[PDB]
Formats: structure tokens, C-alpha cells, sequence
């Protein structure tokens, strides 16, 4: 039985490539002859079609503006997913591009703010994402961030971003996305960089383990770090939730760090 969401391979245009991945690449393309899209590819071999058919029946209930909207999906090796297209590409690429040196710290607080709505939505859902990171982030215009590949990262692991009770017995939950949105305010602040610079993935799970975490990075107020830390608490019930980081990330130049002044980078 055909899925609603299901379409023909034929029904898209795969025009221009906008980047390349591990598991597949990422195109601009035309859906039906008059929608432009972004076409996720899927290297076969990659994902299970039948277990992504069944995860993508929780994708169509979830629907919100911090949220990349899914259009369709090819189901057949090579897996195409179909999207909205995002005029400024990912999060990442866009902090580690041009305009990452023009970006302050009210713009980063900004996109962090609607990343964590798109999150708190995911949260009174009771789902879970499993790879929230920036370069799972699609920006548009007017900073415009929306959380993509949702749920995806179940069917190169990202250790760096992965809550310890995550990367060690699989235990994923809200919260361990919770941490992982505490390693990508890092990537914010820092304008793309990696997590734990100059650290292997054993050298992490050793180091965060014994409780290393990361520190305020250069020109970061102290309360964004201890914002940082409380997603980064051992106990993952003591973490924050998204609603929380949102109100808080929405609030803060008023309610937390008015005193804010522009310095070299932030
Ligand atoms: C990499 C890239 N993507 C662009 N736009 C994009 N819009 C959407 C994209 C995108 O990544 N789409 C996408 C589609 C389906 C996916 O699958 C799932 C989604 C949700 C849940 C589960 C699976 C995953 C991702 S990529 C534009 C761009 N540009 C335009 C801006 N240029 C200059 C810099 O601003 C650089 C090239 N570069």
C-alpha cells in the first residue's frame, strides 16, 4: 500500500547539488514541476526502507514553523526525502561561511531560542531527535532556523554531541537532546567550531565521563555557560526542558544579561 507521502522518483528534478554527505547528498530540485524542494539522497545499503516508512507515520503529526515540513519521500534504494527548500543551507555551513564573522551574540541567543521552540514542540510531542546538532539545522531568511532530520540518526556517530547515557547504553531521551542542545550553543558561540577542540571521541567519552566539560568559550557571558552546564548535568531528569532553554534563550538580554556589550567576536 502506497503511503500519502509516497511519490515517484520521476515526479522530481534533481537540478543542482548543493552538498555532499557520508550516507548520501543534498539537491535542489522541482517537485511536480512548480514547487522548488531540497532532496535528501540515501545511499542504498544506508537505511532500511520499511523501518523509515513506519518512523515517518510520527513525522506527519509534527507540524511547526522550527520544524523543516516534509513534502515527500521515495521509498525505493536510493531513499529520496523531500523538504521545503532553505535559501541559506545548514546551520554549520552558515556559521563556518561569511556571515559567521558578523553574527553576535543576540543573533546566536536568536537562532538558539528557535531552535529550542522547535524542540520544545518535539518535546510535548514525546518524541525524541536523537542527532541535534547544527549541522542538522537549516537556516533561511531573517535567521530563520528550523530542526531537521529529526529521529533519522536511528536508521561516524556523533560522540562529541551524544549524552553519556546515550552514547554508552543507548538510553535516548528528550534529555540527552537536551545535552546535545547544550553542545550546540558551543557551536554558536564558538561561530561553528567543533565540540572539545583537539579532543578524539575516546579522549570525550573518557574525559566527560569523569565529569570534564566544556568551558566558557572566549567572550561568552557565565550565565550562557552555566545554561550550558545544567544541559550538561549527569543526572539526565536534572537537565532542563526545551520550554524552559526557549523562555530562557527568548529573555535573555532582558532578564539575565542586560549588561551585555559587543566584544571582537560576540
Ligand atoms: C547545503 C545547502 N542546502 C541548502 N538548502 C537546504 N534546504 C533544505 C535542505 C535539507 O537539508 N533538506 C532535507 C530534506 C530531507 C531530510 O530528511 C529528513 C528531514 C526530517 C526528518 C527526517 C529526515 C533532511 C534534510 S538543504 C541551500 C544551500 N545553499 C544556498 C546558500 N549558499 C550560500 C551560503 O548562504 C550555499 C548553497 N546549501
Amino acid at each position: 500500500a502506497k503511503d500519502a507521502w509516497e511519490i515517484p522518483r520521476e515526479s522530481l528534478r534533481l537540478e543542482v547539488k548543493l552538498g555532499q554527505g557520508c550516507f548520501g547528498e543534498v539537491w535542489m530540485g522541482t517537485w511536480n514541476g512548480t514547487t522548488r524542494v531540497a532532496i535528501k539522497t540515501l545511499k542504498p545499503g544506508t537505511m532500511s526502507p520499511e523501518a523509515f516508512l513506519q518512523e515517518a507515520q510520527v513525522m506527519k503529526k509534527l507540524r511547526h514553523e522550527k520544524l523543516v515540513q516534509l513534502y515527500a519521500v521515495v521509498s525505493e534504494e536510493p531513499i529520496y526525502i523531500v523538504t521545503e527548500y532553505m535559501s541559506k543551507g545548514s546551520l554549520l555551513d552558515f556559521l563556518k561561511g561569511e556571515m559567521g564573522k558578523y553574527l553576535r551574540l543576540p543573533q546566536l541567543v536568536d537562532m538558539a531560542a528557535q531552535i529550542a521552540s522547535g524542540m520544545a514542540y518535539v518535546e510535548r510531542m514525546n518524541y525524541v531527535h536523537r542527532d541535534l546538532r547544527a549541522a542538522n539545522i537549516l537556516v533561511g531568511e531573517n535567521l530563520v532556523c528550523k530542526v531537521a532530520d529529526f529521529g533519522l540518526a536511528r536508521l561516524k556517530f556523533p560522540i562529541k554531541w551524544t549524552a553519556p547515557e546515550a552514547a554508552l547504553y543507548g538510553r535516548f531521551t528528550i534529555k540527552s537532546d537536551v545535552w546535545s542542545f547544550g553542545i550546540l550553543l558551543t557551536e554558536l558561540t564558538t561561530k561553528g567550531r567543533v565540540p572539545y577542540p583537539g579532543m578524539v571521541n575516546r579522549e570525550v567519552l573518557d574525559q566527560v565521563e569523569r565529569g570534564y566539560r566544556m568551558p566558557c568559550p572566549p567572550e561568552c557571558p557565565e550565565s550562557l555557560h552555566d545554561l550550558m552546564c545544567q544541559c550538561w548535568r549527569k543526572d539526565p531528569e536534572e537537565r532542563p526542558t526545551f520550554e524552559y532553554l526557549q523562555a530562557f534563550l527568548e529573555d535573555y538580554f532582558t532578564s539575565t544579561e542586560p549588561q551585555y556589550q559587543p566584544g571582537e567576536n560576540l
